[PDB]
């Protein structure tokens, strides 16, 4: 991920995009009941709680292309995991509008909260004007996709979410690179079926777990982890992404029959972007908001695993590989011990920055009581050890209540970190439910008792 230049939008013929001043994150019923340090992130360059420079800040993601081209070892890492991929008979064919717009077996629906991007966002026109989950109709699109076409900018917004204390004081602040509506779409033609396949596969054919449900996919991930584990974490591994990584994706898509329609990476790999009113290319990078990122993330962290591998350890048997991956958090397997920090140096080789599993001092042996995934720990059922609980920590879990965007949606934010919380037990759980009762609002809400949710797990395998 690199800027190749930047400049003022009116100087290339776009205008100006009014992303929002204010944060909608406010303290909730709960902010005083629980205890968090997280605070809703830095929006615009006003802020009173900035420290360092704004606009300096949340551009430094965009590092610098370590590596050009795909090397020995990416070849042969695209070789064994297009092999996998193939197992899956996944259907290479193109998805309709229909399906690619308003869901099907394996694929949701759009979004119909989030942006609508370019030209659509400076026209004033949303996606509740194109769409309709009843009529089903595509002649709005069609005739919007004739007009405007594909490879359009990519709006770029400031993400409305909590950061640490450190974070909001130096800028850090998270960007989504919004593709257009058409883009989206299109893409959702292109690799629908791709998609599918993966979310109806989660596990170590595809190396993925997007669209898993936890509840019930940890208790196979142990079962289909080979016996040493490893794992490390990556800093700011989507703008990390050298063009070469794209390359290699475009060669697994190329031999799983998706050849056709590889040049749609392209637009993701060197993309163009637009932000207040500048605009500025990029070289390399994963865009952050895009049809398919996750996925897209995630099949290159199979390819990354797998180059390291090959590079650090000659002579490894990928067949006996087994990982994980959702974008860049990855949980992975070898029947033989292997040496992250070994791996993490050869990262840097390719342009990767790779620490301690999450944020050890060293890197240190990775095992079932400390592993983590999708920031889950891993705990056997006390009663039937053969199902596994997946473990939100706590902490997680009070920082994310103590806030709210619509106090009409608070019903159903209580309700999900509940399906969260009751892993940590039932003396935990109760605690919980206390404290959420000590208010006026709590106390109406419609919660599930510890027992209940306990018995709907145990019946939902």
């Amino acid at each position: 991920g690199e800027i190749q230049w930047m400049r003022p939008s009116k100087e290339v013929g776009y205008p100006i995009i009014n992303a929002p001043s204010k944060t909608k994150l406010e303290p909730s019923a709960f902010h005083y009941v629980f205890e968090g340090v997280k605070e809703p992130a830095v929006l615009t360059k006003n802020d009173p709680r900035l420290k360092t420079d704004f606009e300096e800040a949340i551009f430094s993601k965009y590092v610098s292309n370590k590596i050009t081209e795909v090397d020995e070892y990416m070849k042969e890492a695209v070789d064994h995991y297009a092999g996998q991929l193939m197992s899956l008979d996944i259907n290479t064919e193109q998805m309709c509008l229909e399906d690619a717009m308003y869901g099907t077996d394996g694929l949701e629906a759009l979004d119909l909260s989030t942006s609508a991007g370019y030209p659509y966002v400076a026209m004033g026109k949303k996606k509740r004007d194109i769409l309709n989950k009843q009529t089903r109709d595509t002649k709005e699109m069609q005739k919007l996709l004739d007009t405007y076409g594909i490879n359009l900018p990519l709006v770029t917004y400031v993400k409305d979410e909590l950061r640490s204390k450190t974070k909001v004081e130096q800028g850090k602040s998270r960007l989504i690179e919004a593709s257009s509506l058409n883009d989206s779409v299109a893409m959702r033609m292109a690799f629908g079926n791709l998609y599918a396949a993966f979310h109806k596969n989660p596990g170590v054919i595809t190396g993925s777990a997007v669209g898993c449900d936890p509840d019930l996919f940890w208790s196979k991930i142990p079962v289909l982890m080979e016996e040493k584990l490893f794992a490390f974490d990556y800093t700011g591994y989507d703008a990390s992404l050298s063009p070469a990584w794209f390359e290699a994706l475009k060669m697994v898509l190329e031999k799983i029959g998706f050849g056709d329609r590889v040049d749609y990476i392209d637009y993701l790999n060197h993309s163009h972007h637009l932000y207040k009113n500048k605009t500025y290319c990029v070289k390399g990078g994963m865009p952050s908001g895009c049809s398919g990122t996750s996925i897209f993330n995630s099949m290159i962290n199979n390819l990354i695993i797998r180059t390291l591998l090959l590079k650090t350890y000659k002579g490894i048997d990928l067949d006996h590989l087994k990982m994980i991956a959702y974008g860049d958090d990855v949980i992975a397997s070898y029947p033989h011990e292997v040496d992250a920090s070994l791996l993490a140096q050869s990262g840097k080789d390719y342009g990767l920055t790779m620490t301690p599993a999450d944020k050890s001092a060293t890197f240190e042996t990775v095992t079932w009581e400390n592993v983590t995934f999708l920031k889950r720990f891993f705990r056997a059922d006390e009663k039937y050890p053969f199902l596994i609980h997946p473990v939100m920590p706590m902490k997680e879990i009070h920082e994310s209540i103590r806030w709210t965007k619509d106090p009409r949606n608070t019903q159903d934010h209580v309700r999900s970190l509940c399906l969260l919380a009751w892993h940590n037990g039932e003396e935990e759980y109760n605690k919980f439910l206390a404290k959420i009762r000590s208010v006026p609002i709590g106390r109406a809400l419609d919660l599930p008792e510890y027992s209940t949710l306990y018995d709907r797990w145990l019946d939902s395998f």
